[PDB]
């Protein structure tokens, strides 16, 4: 027997079985299964991510809710799901995700060394067990991540090409605070001080992604600047490389992405570069 | 289904796409789609896999032939792997086998080695001990084929026990939605597990071979006496063969896993006749448990 579901409410299950059934059951109504996977407390990043996954005809859409400890506001979370218009809301416990513990896991390619991986040797690791879990436990036709985790983006993008994965990767433009700031739930640590200096991020990009006329040079040598004019911005890096995060190719499209330490919260921003 | 499938007769796909679309439209029209993933060089082990697939009603059968090169540590072992794959297409067709997924290196691996599975800590044992990447190559391969042809039910025989039990693990672990079969191992008529590599033994060899099988058997009715007698009664079967050297005899728990022996065993051997590495287990009983 399929769980109940009741069409144009918001729908909570915690077992995995259960949005499993769920979801296989709406497949075959002819619904097309979307999947925003986060990990709660939810913010406008997060409603862009949503929106973007009700406008597909026939969309029927699956938030997860996990904190995976491997890589909360509850019910402000279903909420602002509920004031959205979603229908299911998947929220299991670690346990239901992990009945055997750690066991099998995924393990990236070499990029999930670099950048972010850096500091987190196996936070990518963490993130894609979980999210090859979820797409395996929903099954959706289209997966929605933010660009704002570009590197994270990517390295999904990887695997799904790499296990023969049947879902699209959407990726989803970061929304941006009304100066050019990048949504994330770490903002909301800065002090006045530091939330003023954070702005530099924002602004490099954006400058790079205009100087880039100039050649990738004056593109990297604008960001820096920019970065250079703020105060306690301790910039972890700062790279020009192509769209799936190899080395930048001479000319055409890249990716320019910096992270920074502000007191002790890390921030990240990643822009479009076309070169010339 | 997008390329032509021929119900009927056997349909020879190594596009992925093409069987993964085949795949999909045959599970859209309510048949069931059973894998079968060999590495080809098919006897009558494999058969009864294909045997067992083909008895699930409404059943279509997939069987996956691909030597795939990233369970292989470097060495020859790659190139001397048998590939006899005109008998493997023959034999299919003589079975009713409708599809065989046949891939290149290059459409499974287009990226080389990027995205893995890493098992748990049970491939690091046993067959895994000095083969420490053996159980990703399989676990990765297995998991892309599942991906590709999406089946609702896979095959594997008993006679790769580890390997079964990691399957299974990779399955629950990955919450992948296809059952597990496991089927019982096929033996010649003296006791030999079939294997694509008895064909490496020379006459002596084969006759000295018979000792894996009669070891266990003659264990799992001694161990009615207790884990002692069972593992002694193996031990002087293989110390009374001529030219059998052994690697590892163990009992375990049937999952193999970080659990004390109970009342269910599975008794593991794998012993070098020459240069052909043989291995073979079975199911074991202790005491009051037959
Ligand atoms: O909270 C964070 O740092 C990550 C989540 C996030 C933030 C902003 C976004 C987004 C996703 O997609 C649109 O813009
Ligand atoms: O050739 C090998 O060594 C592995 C394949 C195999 C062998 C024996 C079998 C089987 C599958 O399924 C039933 O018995």
């Amino acid at each position: 027997a399929i769980p109940a579901f009741h069409p144009g409410e918001l729908n909570v299950y915690s077992a995995p079985g259960d949005v499993a059934d769920v979801s296989r059951a709406l497949r075959l109504t002819g619904r097309r299964v979307m999947l925003v996977p986060t990990m709660g407390a939810l913010h406008e990043g997060h409603l862009a991510l949503v929106r973007a996954a009700k406008r597909v005809p026939g969309s029927v859409v699956v938030v997860s809710i996990f904190v995976n400890p491997m890589q909360r506001t509850p019910d402000d979370d279903l909420a602002q799901l509920r004031a959205e218009g979603v229908e299911i809301a998947f929220t299991p416990t670690t346990a239901a995700m992990y009945p055997d513990g750690l066991r099998t896991t995924v393990q990236p390619g070499p990029l999930a060394a670099e950048l972010e991986g850096g500091p987190r040797p196996t936070h990518f690791a963490g993130v894609l067990t979980v999210v090859l879990k979820l797409l395996q436990i929903v099954r959706p036709d289209r997966v929605f991540f933010g660009e704002k985790d570009y590197q994270q983006l990517v390295l999904i993008r990887q695997l799904v090409a790499d296990f023969n994965l049947d879902v699209a990767v959407v990726g989803v433009p970061t929304v941006r605070e009304a100066d050019g700031l990048a949504m994330s739930s770490r903002n909301r640590y800065l002090d006045p001080a530091q939330r003023a200096a954070a702005v530099a991020l924002s602004a490099a990009l954006t400058a790079a992604a205009h100087a880039a006329t100039a050649g990738a040079q004056a593109a990297l040598d604008a960001a820096r600047a920019v970065l250079d004019a703020a105060p306690g911005v301790a910039v972890d890096y700062l790279e020009l490389r192509d769209i799936g995060l190899g080395p930048m190719p001479l000319n055409g499209s890249g990716r320019l992405l910096v992270a920074a330490r502000l007191g002790t919260t890390r921030l990240l921003d990643n822009i479009a570069i076309e070169i010339g």
